[PDB]
């Protein structure tokens, strides 16, 4: 284990996955100066460290919405974890419940609603992205009678993002042979020979005995997406679920705001890590304004891969930090106990940076504690 | 093949043509820090999406100077096309057409203003350079009486900017041969062969017995530049010219209200690609103040590749973006089908791009949807 | 040689020094952004000199915390010198004694306290990490009753700083052999004999018969690192000793007031020269506010590296700036001789610096010979 | 003639050139990094061009001290022309005198202040360094006696940059041969047969029947430089000399007005081309301050080699700018015709760019057309 940090897991995993899944995995939009960028925005906060703060008891542990976790940190939602590792959900799953804070698993993913709380009894969170009101109430349902105590309303995929990584690989559902295939497949043999004993992973929650291919179910969900939902749907997803609501894929505190008069628990400020629109903002721009506009739970992702990053979102108000790649790096490298690893790493970091500043208890961080740069 | 984007199509116009002619096309003034300059000064707003907004119906068409069209994209006026590909003011044109977008010809066209008109049926426009009244006069004339709607009076060439790739390259119009040019001749046969073939282009708009020789004809194009042209002459244009009338290459708003005021319907915001003036401001950094002060159409091209290079201008209130390099990109890697191809990608770009920050209408655009950085 | 900055005897020592070990002396924390910070912070200042002013007798001389020196530098702690070059803490300590400067003696030697006091009789400094009152009050007391004159309370390793280089190269005090080890130390012979010739270098201020290796010295040492240590315990060391006491590690004008309230004779501005917390600001941000905020001696390290930083960080208002690396390169390059060297070369460096900006005496430097930037 | 820039002409020299004496004319003071700021501060403005001006008829002549040049460019001084090109002291102030500009002669010349005006009829400047009174009242006379119309002090070399190429090189008075040496004058054939045939160059201002050597008459020029000089010895010169006086070397408004005060007739704004203090400002950054504080002439250099340069000085108030390295290109790549090509460019270059921006006469240049990025 020569491993010390995220990027050392990214490096493992672009070892041992074939190109073309690696790339799907680090794309981003466009010319990626979104990815990029969601990475510089974290220098433009520096620290000022308060001394001689007795700091020999420090807790990482805080409330999201209300509810206690070990760390402000959440396994946020990914599709097509079953090609990065066998059974990968679950993984992920897993990985987050021992490590003692929630996973989110999204609409896209290879094992389904409730194959997943029937095998782990964490936290779970699940994410539907926006469609149309008939199979979205059935997802939700299933969610609500297996024991999901949130729900995440993605909105940023109405249409999907431009990405010409996968463009250039031909990396699309009805995939096929190739000399590109074939080669990139033979080049990565731990990941094929995976592939080849367990099969192409299936879009679980779309799956029955008549849409009982990928193609088949690929092309049902992209039939669901509902580029037309708006507030009005909001208001009727408010009403048909009874638990915590969040909604992902914001970027100004004003539809922040507007979130929360429609009923929204809280919201998760993303970019959906670059790979919807290479020139968005990150939301680390707005973090500030919405934490201070709706006085309810903000939490965060894209761009986050330094216990550092985390900390800074924090002292600006973040409830909370979504981990996409970063623990999908710990996935893919080593399975199951690279998520762990990736977890002890992120939260050993963490808890290193609030000693180093002089904050003992992660819910006393403020900006107080920054530099504007 | 493999062509998803602008830059794309600039690879391949960079194989297919001989070193010297790429060099014409892609250069700009001494130290090129213009034409960078216009690329980076996009990279100074991003974008706000607007979230939970119906945008499953989008529309991209516009009203630009009164006259609704498919797109607010217009193909401007470059010369010596016809070196990039044979008959390339007539591609260019017809491909422009069937996208719905008007075309402008160039002084400096391979094919005259009235051998245009009798080939295409487009919304043709005629850009006119700082030239003495006598010979003016002539061609505002034939391009009245063969229909064009719109004259275009170029200002930012009284002098010949210093290009020095072409100054390296010995490219000159007395051109003859050399080691060099055999060799690049011979390294892009494709190209070659057209010439061959075809022949050498000449300045259509300056053919006559006398300068029957490409020589002739650049030596009377640049013996009739006028760089006394002032405010005065405009008025002369303005009277002589009874349809729709701007004035390109402008830098100011102070200009831009001045040209509205000696009666020019509306204004181009330009510096000519970076290939006049090395330090010359990007036209972006003056378009919101033009926007207000006149009140009437600005329009601007300079550093347009991106879909999302054009919203931000549409957003700050540009009427509509007119492609130099963009295009000739793909008429020079594939005739009118390259530009054909290359519209194409440029229309789903800025329909994807509307799509992803929550605006359906592109007459709806507003700087509401932009962070200032 | 061709030796004339500190830059050429960085060149020098990495080519005597193991890669090992060459990395513990120029890592800093995680990513390297704060070094590399360090560094740059530099640029944000430039020179407005003063001509016609008479600068042909210049004096470098100064007081610090009312004691005149030779020049405004000190030699500041570091441990582990053994590792640089036989008997290293008592190498820099001659040469600083010579060059008339100021000398602090490491917590972490490999040189104990009063074996240094028997073998070096200039101005002997005594830092002291924050650790557990009772074997603190055993060094103090040997520094006391050994004459030295200052004692420097560095707060900012209560954990230790996460250096990433370091892991990469098992870089372990249970060091054992390797391939890479093995490698590393055949390719640098010169460093490699003076090891075997010299033996393994020891924690000299935690020896005795119980801790009688390295490994448990070290052992010893992070189990006395006290996380605890606050406001309270600086009264109590203030208590405990009777001279000159400074607190190192600060990075705020509010806690180096408080220092001083709690009374301490001045502060040093510090992070550690990048080594603990790799986004923490450089201290040179609050050097200006700390000066007008306490009215006592601030002194200064971290990213000094030419005598230009140094005249910067003094016309800010500094009583002095500490070096690290610097001095450790001559050390490592060529011993006591080397460092002799680059205090030559730092003396000379601000003096000319000195005539340059037409500022003939050290004392009267002020931010009016600066431009902001 | 493929020669279209000042930069054509610099790699010209460095091809003709042996590497310690490209070395002794390009470099600066340490990192260098004053000689990159003083080319990257043009970056800071960026031009608003005026269109639709009459720029038919360009005048670029103007008046320096109340005496007309035929444009605002000086061929400054410089010090060891002769190690350039043969008689390079006398190329130059010909090329100067040929363009209708001055050119200022170096106390360290090639040529004496007698034999150039016995020579060359142009109007010749005579530079002279901080010395001490009896010889430099030596030399203010024979430049009175024999026309030179300005006298111009350089204060700013009290002592010696700190030019580590020349330390690396060895490229001091003293010379003898050397492995590099010799080798150095082999692989430059051309340039070491001019040495050989015409004989190591002489402090010719230094030079008598009893300082026959340059050993010797560097040895003199060195300890004539007075570090002392002050307000007072200004007076004194001022008093000595009856015609223009300018103060060079200085980089505050304040210093600026205190020299008229003390009866400068004006001043040049120079940091020595970046080769005195590596953190010095560009004079760029004081010019309209200095000009809007004393209302009398302010002359600049350090850092032009573009038309674009000079412009953007003019239209901040400098009356002229002096070229150093920009025609000591051409004098060492061909000599005087090398000089005059340079400045044949230079003119052609500022004439375009006055063309471009819409300015026809070189004295109505203002802000106005600049924008301050
Ligand atoms: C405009 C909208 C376009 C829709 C965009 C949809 C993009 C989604 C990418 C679909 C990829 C399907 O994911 C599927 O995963 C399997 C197993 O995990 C992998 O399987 C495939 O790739 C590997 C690459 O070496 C080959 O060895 C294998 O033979 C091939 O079938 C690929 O990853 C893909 O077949
Ligand atoms: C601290 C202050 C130090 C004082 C600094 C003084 C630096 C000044 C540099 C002095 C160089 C004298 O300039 C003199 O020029 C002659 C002819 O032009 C050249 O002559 C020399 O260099 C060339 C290099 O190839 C050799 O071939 C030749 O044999 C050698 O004598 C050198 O340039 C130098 O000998
Ligand atoms: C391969 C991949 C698949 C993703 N799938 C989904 C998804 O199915 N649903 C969703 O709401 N977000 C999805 N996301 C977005 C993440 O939830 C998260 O917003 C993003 O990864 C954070 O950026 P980061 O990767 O830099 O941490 C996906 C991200 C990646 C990289
Ligand atoms: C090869 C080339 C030829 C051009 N010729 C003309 C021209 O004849 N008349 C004109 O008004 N503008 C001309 N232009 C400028 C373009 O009309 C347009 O202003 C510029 O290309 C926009 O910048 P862009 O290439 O970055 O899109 C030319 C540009 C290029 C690159
Ligand atoms: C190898 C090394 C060891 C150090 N050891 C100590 C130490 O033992 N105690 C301490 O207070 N500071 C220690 N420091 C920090 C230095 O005292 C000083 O603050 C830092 O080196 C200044 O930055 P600079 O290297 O850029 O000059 C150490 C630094 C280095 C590089
Ligand atoms: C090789 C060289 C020798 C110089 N010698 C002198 C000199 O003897 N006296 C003087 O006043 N300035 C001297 N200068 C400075 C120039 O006069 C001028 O200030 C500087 O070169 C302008 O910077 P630039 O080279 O970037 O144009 C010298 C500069 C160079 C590069
Ligand atoms: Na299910
Ligand atoms: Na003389």
């Amino acid at each position: 284990q020569n491993l010390f940090n995220v990027e050392d897991y990214r490096k493992l995993r672009q070892k041992r996955l074939p190109k073309m899944v690696y790339d799907y995995l680090e794309g981003g939009a466009e010319d990626e100066y979104g990815v990029k960028h969601n990475r510089d925005v974290f220098q433009q906060w520096r620290f000022k460290p308060k001394r001689l703060v007795d700091v020999s008891r420090r807790s990482l542990q805080a409330e999201v919405l209300g509810k206690r976790q070990s760390m402000p940190l959440l396994i946020g939602p990914t599709g097509l974890n079953g090609a990065l590792w066998p059974k990968g959900d679950l993984a992920l799953a897993r990985a987050a419940t021992k490590a003692g804070i929630p996973f989110v698993l999204s609409t896209a993913s290879n094992m389904s609603i409730e194959d997943l709380a029937r095998q782990c009894d964490g936290d779970l969170w699940f994410q539907l992205y926006v469609i149309h009101r008939e199979i979205a109430q059935g997802m939700v349902l299933k969610a609500l009678h297996t024991g999901y105590t949130t729900l995440v309303l993605t909105t940023d995929v109405a249409v999907n993002g431009y990405r010409e990584r996968d463009l250039h690989n031909r990396f699309k559902i009805p995939m096929s042979y190739s000399a590109k295939v074939v080669l990139d497949g033979c080049l990565h043999p731990r990941w094929s020979l995976d592939f080849v004993r367990h099969g192409m992973p299936q879009l679980a929650n779309f799956v029955s005995s008549q849409t009982s291919s990928l193609e088949m179910q690929a092309a049902l969900m992209s039939r669901q997406m509902d580029a037309s939902f708006n507030w009005e749907a909001l208001r009727w997803l408010r009403d048909l679920w009874p638990h915590k609501l969040l909604v992902k894929g914001l970027l100004s505190a004003e539809d922040a705001d507007r979130c929360i008069a429609e009923g929204a628990d809280g919201v998760i400020l993303s970019n959906h890590g670059g790979r919807q629109l290479d020139c968005a903002i990150s939301p680390m721009e707005v973090l500030a304004q919405s934490v201070a506009k709706t006085g309810k739970p903000v939490l965060i992702d894209s761009g986050f891969r330094r216990g550092s990053d985390i900390v800074k979102a924090l002292a600006l108000g973040a409830e909370a930090v979504l981990l996409g790649r970063a623990t999908l790096y710990g996935l893919a490298a080593r399975g199951e106990t690279g998520v762990d690893e990736v977890l002890t790493l992120l939260k050993a970091d963490i808890d290193r940076t609030l000693a180093q500043i002089g904050c003992p208890d992660i819910t006393s961080l403020s900006p107080d504690y920054l530099q504007n740069e």
